[PDB]
RNA sequence: AUCGCUUCUCGGCCUUUUGGCUAAGAUCAAGUGUAGUAUCUGUUCUUUUAAUAUCGUCCUCUACCGAGGACAAUAUUAA
C-alpha cells in the first residue's frame, strides 16, 4: 500500500540508482584534475566552481524526461465496459459511485440482493 | 530464465468528487385564448382627379443682414 509520500520516493529513488552506470574515465580524470578536494568535506572551498559540459546536462535531460514519463504512466485507466447498469446521469456522478461502492460496497451488500430479488427480504 | 514490443485480466492511487447557514429556509396548483415570432412556400423589380403641409419680387419694422405678411405653382394617392 501507499502509506507515505516518501516511500514512494524511495522505491523511485532506488530504481534510478540501480539504472544508473558510472563512467571510470572522467571519474579518473576528474580526479587527477581535482587532487587533494575530490573528497571534500561539509566545507570545503568547491562549492560555486563546478561547469558542467554538454554531454552531462544532456544525460540529465533525457534521463529526466524519462522520468517524467514514468510520472505520468502512474494511474492507468481501467476499462468502461457498458454492459453494466449505469446508475449516473453524469461524468463526474459515476467516479462518485465508483467511491461509495469503494468505502460504503463492503456494509452495503444486503440491500443490492434486496433489489435485485425484487425489494424483497 | 533473461531483455524488449504488442493483446488480456487484475490490484493499489482514484476525498482528482458532492464547496456553508436558517422556520426539512418556505410553498406546491390550471386552462384557454391571443399575440408574436419563426419557418416554409410561392412568386415579383430594374433601365387625370381628391385630401394634407409649406427660389424670385413688392411693402413695413430693427440693427448688407433678420423677422412678418401677398403674389407666381409644387408633392403625394387612385382610374
Amino acid at each position: 500500500g501507499f502509506s507515505d509520500y516518501a516511500a514512494a520516493q524511495l522505491r523511485q529513488y532506488h530504481r534510478l540508482t540501480k539504472q544508473i552506470k558510472p563512467d571510470m574515465e572522467t571519474y579518473e580524470r576528474l580526479r587527477e584534475k581535482h587532487g587533494e578536494e575530490f573528497f571534500p568535506t561539509s566545507n570545503s572551498l568547491l562549492h560555486g566552481t563546478h561547469v558542467p559540459s554538454t554531454e552531462e546536462i544532456d544525460r540529465m535531460v533525457i534521463d529526466l524526461e524519462k522520468q517524467i514519463e514514468k510520472r505520468d504512466k502512474y494511474s492507468r485507466r481501467r476499462p468502461y465496459n457498458d454492459d453494466a447498469d449505469i446508475d449516473y446521469i453524469n461524468e463526474r456522478n459515476a467516479k462518485f459511485n465508483k467511491k461509495a461502492e469503494r468505502f460504503y460496497g463492503k456494509y452495503t451488500a444486503e440491500i443490492k440482493q434486496n433489489l435485485e430479488r425484487g425489494t424483497a427480504v
